[PDB]
């Protein structure tokens, strides 16, 4: 019932440490990971324990904080931008299948606030 996870790890992707990826991962990452609101968001959504079955016929690009966590430990990335990008996925999907108002949304746009004040000051 729920799709396969992103990857974390491919042979074939060319691997890349910039310090732009490692502020990613040990300021940006680590900040979001640990606010009281990170836990919808540290692994993929489990759409048969929650009751989604349209969930991935909704979002078809879907992304979630564990996902980016092992790219950025395994160096999966090449750019901030592909690492940047992955998190505004997370976040936009949490958008388009939610309503405004609901709970989970605004523990989003909590969220996103402080990656985007942590985003700023991108070295
Ligand atoms: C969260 C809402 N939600 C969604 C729901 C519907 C549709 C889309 C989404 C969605 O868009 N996303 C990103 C989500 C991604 N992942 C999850 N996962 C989880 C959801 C619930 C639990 C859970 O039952 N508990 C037990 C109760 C606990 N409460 C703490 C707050 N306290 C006041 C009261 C107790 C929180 C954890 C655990 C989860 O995973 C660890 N839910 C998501």
């Amino acid at each position: 019932t729920n799709p396969p996870p992103p990857e974390t790890s491919n042979p074939n992707k060319p691997k890349r440490q910039t310090n732009q990826l490692q502020y990613l991962l040990r300021v940006v990452l680590k900040t979001l990971w640990k606010h009281q609101f990170a836990w919808p968001f540290q692994q993929p959504v489990d759409a048969v324990k929650l009751n989604l079955p349209d969930y991935y016929k909704i979002i078809k690009t879907p992304m979630d904080m564990g996902t980016i966590k092992k790219r950025l430990e395994n160096n999966y990335y090449w750019n901030a931008q592909e690492c940047i990008q992955d998190f505004n996925t997370m976040f936009t999907n949490c958008y388009i299948y939610n309503k405004p108002g609901d709970d989970i949304v605004l523990m989003a746009e909590a969220l996103e606030k402080l990656f985007l004040q942590k985003i700023n000051e991108l070295p």
